[PDB]
DNA sequence: CGGGATTTCATC
RNA sequence: GGCGCGUUUAUUCCAUUACUUUGGAGCCAGUCCCAGCGACUAUGUCGUAUGGACGAAGCGCUUAUUUAUCGGCCGAUAAGUAAAACGCAUCAAAGUCCUGCAGCAGAAAAUCAAA
DNA sequence: TTTGATTTTCTGCTGCAGGATGAAATCCCG
């Protein structure tokens, strides 16, 4: 059948198996601690079993609790402590948190300097930088830069980078020595947890090694980010000077005075970036207003000025609780619009005759925004105000009383619903956003009275009211629920944390979990002989440096009123993957138990239908013996044809591009599209009848989406395991996917898809290369198999060029076939939101009515693009997303399964003599892919020919 | 003078 | 989608240890009860079950309490209350986790001194 | 998105960093 164990099983039985180098692929096993509900659970089956194991003691959850208490207190002083040290100088502490390289280097230094680049904060002294030219793997030179001072005690191999002038390069965990600072008692430093949180009740050596990478980890990460950004931000800058002056002439050849404002340079306090970036926005808006709409001019005329975007935010530190409150800024928006109303109310009710018309321009919608089932806030604000001036009249002096009324009372409703909901259980974001939104119009139409009379107020209040929309929408989402994480930085003697069990019988074995972080409790470790196996007693083994294994006998007292014991409780497939596994088994050292913890996450109970914490136990197993890659052979190859209607069509060939039948075509997942489509219209009709649906289609198409991605990769590893076969993709950037105007990041599988089988035959200890290749995505898709032609939009261009009118009617013709110019093309325009048909032949004699001998050419090269455009949409070769047509000689049978083959087709031709040849005139200095393209049209015209015959 | 830690130092 | 239920997800031995999910399948989706949308015939009604709250989500086999068709209390046939041997719809899959920041995937409003 | 012209709009939750541990010298203890 099609399972992946079994897969995992043949692979295992495929090849030897090799011992893990120094870190092994890293595994985690996320199992649940038996607790009282779970017993409560396992107690109502209809078939009850003999015996139910019992939950875990009162005493070792209570300890339990506090030690999580207790490390997340350390970890947020320490990390306050040295939030209020960056605060005070960021260079001294981004200088001493840099990693130094392994004290192991004793390659012999050759060339300083030829300086002043860093100083250490302990001598505050210049770091003298050096070089080393060496020879790689591959070859090719490379040039390291390290940082070494005169003293001797400051002798460090603190990392240099090189830049075309230094920076650091490396941001460590365990740089800074923690250790010496907070917890042992000799160092003086006012800041120790242990000490004075825990009441020296803990104990020092594990807490203490665990809490200094679970600081300076974050630590790091954001020094690093902070220290890449200090650069980007002095680019950006210089790049917006240029902008800036290239706007001002532009600005000024319309004879247009400049408003004086100037850019704030390079800032590194978040206020300054703030500044800037509302300097930024005042002139977009500036520019929008004067220039994209008044001049006609597009986007391509100018080349904005840019926010500021990349500034990181100390780790837990700077993270902002939002503690200016959401009702106080709501009070404050309140107290703002009553006393701008009489601006507003003055300036509306002593309106000229046709300002009034220009005076409600942004506050109508158009129909783009009208089609879509809602409009923004100020559209059905300004509908609004339409109804009460086609009820009462031009009477804009009760208009605005009667809006100013609804609009209250909306807002009243709104404010109600949201406190009766955030009181006692829930929370209603929908509501404050709409509500927000509400505000936000109201106050626009609001202070908008001062838009040619009070300029600068005008603009404060339109800022302040901004800022304060800005906070009132992103507060809400704060959430209350944190992770609870208690480190365990290896399983040894100690940590005083092992895994025990009990040897049943031959094989069988029970699971017990021991906790030992308090001065007092006792647990005891004996070294046993191998065989001194007993009933009613705890057994364990212990990994060593050398690859050795000592195993150990654990006793103790079930009724210690310090440690912590924890049942577990899992299923088979776990049991025989991590805890009883038959083939690679913990007493061997195959599979070894690195490092535990302990996270407490909030998780569903559906017998209390709610989400309450309940402790994960995430043993991140490295597995210890891997497969190695001395038995692999790929040979068949299974072209994917990727799609919507047909998740994936495969098509199955040797390695000499000739197709056989195994199975030839296979379609997997199909009518899930139709699943999907039914979900989507139901969210549509539920979002008809309020705007929105509820948690049960979360994420229906989604979880649907990964279920048809991961069945998909299963049978895609099983086709290629059974008959020795490599999966064909393509070479994508990372990031890579479509963003339209509708986009979700869960259809971004076809990476996902080769990311997934990375990881599958990653665990087993191979690289993706092996059975998951990639192809050179250039011309890949864009090939038939009848003719060896591939389109390119120079031939649009000599089709565009060519484009006459014969006795027939039009004529154009690509690579001298004449076309038929005839036939109705339908496109899709926002402005109308529905289906209009138009004439090709027609619409060019309608372009060409204003010109004479119809000649294109003579024409302005906006009335040629247009005709370009028509005859692309006309001749492409992609009409449709799912379709494809060719627009040489148009071979007629399933688009799909030969799409297929060609796939695995061009990925074959992404290795050849020609592509050498090709790459030979390219180094010429001929940098063109015109070349490329050329020699691609050739050799799949000449394999054609030879073996590739089309279907016959 | 070993139990028995106990911490402290240290380090890809 | 709401409720339940277990199956298989290991080649001779490694829990029929249950966890975290998705499917197949079995049953059930009504109450403006409160609040968002159109007409707004105006802050009034209707509808679009939308957001939450509210019930909602098998059958028989084996063992005792609810009766006499029979002779001067014996079982004749069956209810549900319980246990549980239990049989059917009911049969299939996969998992690698943490901390921090917030950011990265675009295109249609879009033409000029339009190279 | 895939040949030359481009950039403020409305959509939605993942994209980049940091990783997954034994000697040494002491101490409480006489």
């Amino acid at each position: 059948i099609k399972r992946i164990n079994k897969i995992r099983r043949r692979l295992v039985k495929d090849s030897n198996t090799k011992k893990a180098g120094k870190t092994g692929p890293m595994k985690t096993l996320l199992v649940r601690v038996m607790t009282p509900d779970l017993r409560e659970r396992l107690e109502n089956l209809r078939k009850k079993p003999e015996n139910i194991p019992q939950p875990i003691s009162n005493t070792s959850r209570a300890n339990l609790n506090k030690l999580l208490t207790d490390y997340t207190e350390m970890k947020k002083a320490i990390l306050h402590v040295y939030w209020e040290e960056f605060q005070k100088d960021p260079v001294g502490l981004m200088s001493r948190v840099a990693q130094p390289a392994p004290k192991n280097i004793d390659q012999r230094k050759l060339i300083p300097v030829k300086s002043s680049g860093f100083a250490c904060s302990q001598c505050c002294q210049p770091l003298y930088v050096y070089k080393l030219e060496q020879v790689n793997d591959k070859g090719k030179p490379h040039t390291n830069y390290f940082g070494r001072c005169n003293v001797s005690e400051h002798e460090r191999l603190i990392l240099l980078s090189p830049h075309k002038t230094y920076s650091l390069g490396k941001f460590g965990q365990r740089a800074l020595d923690f250790y010496s600072i907070h917890v042992t008692r000799e160092s003086n430093h006012p800041v120790k947890p242990l000490e004075q949180i825990g009441g020296n009740s803990c104990a020092s050596g594990p807490v203490g090694k665990a809490l200094s990478d679970a600081c300076m980890g974050a630590v790091a990460s954001f020094l690093t980010k902070y220290q890449d950004i200090i650069l980007e931000h002095q680019k950006v800058i210089k790049k917006n000077e240029k902008r800036l002056a290239n706007l001002k002439d532009i600005a000024s050849a319309n004879g247009l005075a400049f408003p004086k404002i100037t850019l704030p340079p390079q800032p590194h306090t978040k206020e300054g970036i703030e500044a800037y970036n509302n300097v930024v926005a005042q002139i977009v808006i500036w520019v929008n207003l004067n220039l994209w709409q008044k001049l006609k001019i597009g986007r391509d005329e100018a080349k904005p000025l840019q926010r500021l975007k990349g500034f990181p935010s100390f780790p837990l530190v700077e993270r902002q609780a939002n503690e200016v409150d959401w009702w106080d800024m709501v009070c404050n928006v309140k107290k703002l619009i009553n006393e701008k109303k009489e601006d507003g109310k003055v300036f509306w009710q002593n309106l000229a005759g046709y300002k009034r018309q220009e005076a409600l321009l942004p506050y109508l919608s158009s129909e783009e925004d009208r089609k879509k089932g809602k409009k923004f806030a100020r559209y059905q604000f300004g509908d609004l105000l339409l109804h009460l001036e086609k009820k009462h009249g031009e009477d804009w002096g009760k208009v605005y009383d009667e809006a100013w009324e609804r609009i209250d009372k909306k807002v009243e409703g709104l404010s109600k619903h949201i406190k009766l909901e955030e009181e006692r259980r829930s929370e209603d974001a929908q509501s404050k956003a709409a509500l927000t939104d509400w505000l936000r119009a109201k106050a626009s139409f609001v202070i908008e009275g001062l838009k040619e009379a009070d300029k600068d107020e005008f603009c404060r209040c339109e800022l302040k009211l901004q800022k304060w929309y800005g906070d009132l929408r992103g507060k809400p989402f704060a959430i209350e629920a944190e992770n609870s994480i208690l480190d365990i930085s290896g399983f040894s003697k100690q940590y005083n944390c092992a895994f025990i069990w009990q040897k049943d019988g031959v094989k069988k074995l029970n699971l017990y979990l021991i906790i030992n972080y308090f001065k007092g409790g006792k647990l005891r470790f004996k070294k046993i002989k191998p065989e001194a196996f007993e009933a009613n007693r705890f057994y364990t083994v212990i990994n060593k440096k050398s690859g050795e294994i000592v195993p150990m006998e654990v006793n103790f007292n079930f009724d210690d009123p310090n440690l912590i014991i924890l049942p577990l409780a899992f299923g088979k497939r776990q049991g025989r993957e991590f805890i009883w596994n038959d083939l690679l088994s913990l007493e061997t050292g195959s599979l070894k138990l690195a490092n535990g913890r302990v996270i407490e996450k909030t998780l569903y109970n559906r017998r209390t239908r709610q989400d309450e914490p309940a402790l994960f136990v995430a043993l991140t197993f490295e597995r210890r013996e891997v497969l190695d890659s001395s038995n692999i052979k790929p040979m068949n190859l299974i072209g994917i044809a990727r799609g919507e209607n047909i998740p994936a069509v495969i098509a199955l060939t040797d390695p000499e591009g000739c197709p056989l039948s195994r199975f030839h075509i296979l379609r997997i997942g199909e009518s899930y599209k139709e699943k999907q489509r039914t979900i989507q219209a139901a969210k549509e009709v539920e979002q008809r009848r309020a705007g929105g649906y509820s948690r049960k289609y979360a994420s229906k198409a989604k979880n649907l989406a990964d279920d048809m991605v991961r069945n998909t990769a299963r049978d895609l590893l099983y086709y290629a395991v059974t008959q020795d076969a490599m999966l064909i993709f393509a070479n994508l950037s990372r990031g890579f996917g479509r963003q339209g105007k509708r986009t979700f990041m869960a259809e971004r599988q076809y990476t996902r898809m080769e990311d997934w089988l990375t990881a599958k035959l990653a665990y087993e200890g191979l690289p993706s290369k092996t059975y998951l290749s990639k192809t050179l995505a250039q011309y890949t898709s864009k090939t038939c198999s009848n003719c060896g032609f591939t389109i390119t939009s120079a031939d649009y261009d000599r089709v565009l060029e060519k484009l006459k009118k014969t006795a027939t009617g039009w004529m154009t013709t690509i690579n001298g076939k004449e076309l038929k110019v005839e036939g109705q093309i339908t496109y899709y325009n926002r402005y109308k939101r529905q289906n209009v048909v138009k004439d090709l032949s027609v619409e060019l004699d309608r372009l060409s009515e204003e010109s004479v001998n119809n000649d294109i050419s003579s024409w302005t090269k906006g009335r040629s693009g247009e005709a370009l455009s028509l005859l692309k949409k006309r001749f492409s070769h992609r009409p449709v997303q799912e379709k494809f047509v060719c627009l040489n000689c148009g071979f007629e049978t399933h688009a799909a399964e030969q799409a297929a083959l060609n796939i695995a087709r061009s990925w074959l031709f992404l290795r050849s003599q020609e592509y050498k040849k090709y790459q030979t005139n390219k180094t010429t200095g001929n940098t063109d892919k015109r070349a490329f393209v050329e020699t691609w049209q050739s050799f799949y015209r000449k394999k054609l020919k030879e073996v590739w015959k089309p279907a016959v």
